[PDB]
């Protein structure tokens, strides 16, 4: 059950800059019913504070529902399961559309060829280099 | 995998899929090769009915294809009823912008109240309004 947020990646940069609501980094997470239980960190006025939130499962395997800053069609991705995870949100926010990767490792950084691959199939899709924030460098929560 | 209708568009940007729209395509058919998906679709042009031919590649995951058209296009396709109806949910990536475009495919023009209503409703409790709905079984198109 134990992750850690290694790379962000958005179709708007805002949504995961500092103060951006999916600016979230992972600390766990645990299956209930079929639904995922997340435990994450995020920062405000300073301090880490606990954000607890549960994708619900749906008709369709490897896809969940999670109402966050309006509602999110969750995807689920990883070749190698007990390595890292991949999580793509697309996010539906007063009628607008944006999409938020996530890599998850079992600890604060990834093999370069796992964030290579993640990176480069974020930017094959048609978004800058600068949309991506690889955190594993950086003092987070 | 053969003879479809396209029943009902809806989408984020509603200019997508009005008239003259890069997503107002009108399904025909679709032929499964490879594991792609090679769809035959019909667009309105200038009072002319133009071919469209697209071919939607397999990923790694399953009923999850990717789409060169009008930018970059991730597609997901989903049925609970396979034989009777497909959706098909593309999330399209253009000048760097998302949106989303939802299509329901009948086997003829037209598909049950029930299955019009359920994908009507998933669209709209997703945060849009009904207007973004287009039910294009009720008028003459392609
Ligand atoms: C990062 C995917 C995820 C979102 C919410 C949640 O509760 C669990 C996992
Ligand atoms: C409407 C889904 C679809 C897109 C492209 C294609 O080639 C076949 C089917
Ligand atoms: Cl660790
Ligand atoms: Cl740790
Ligand atoms: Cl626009
Ligand atoms: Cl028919
Ligand atoms: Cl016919
Ligand atoms: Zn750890
Ligand atoms: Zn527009
Ligand atoms: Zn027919």
């Amino acid at each position: 059950r134990h992750w850690h947020t290694v790379v962000l990646a958005s179709s708007d940069r805002s949504l995961i800059e500092e103060e951006g609501p999916f600016r979230n980094f992972i600390q766990n997470i645990t299956v209930e019913s079929g639904n995922l239980n997340g435990f994450f960190l995020t920062r405000k006025n300073g301090q880490c504070i606990p954000l607890y939130l549960t994708a619900f499962k749906t008709e369709e395997a490897r896809q969940f529902k999670l109402n966050y800053y309006g509602t999110n069609d969750v995807y689920y991705e990883s070749s190698k399961p007990n390595e890292y995870a991949k999580f793509i949100f697309y996010n539906y926010h007063d009628g607008k559309v944006n999409v938020v990767a996530n890599l998850f490792g079992r600890t604060p950084n990834l093999s370069n060829e796992i964030k290579k691959r993640f990176e480069e199939d974020f930017m094959n899709r048609g978004f800058r280099r600068e949309n991506i924030l690889d955190i594993s460098e950086v003092d987070h929560c």
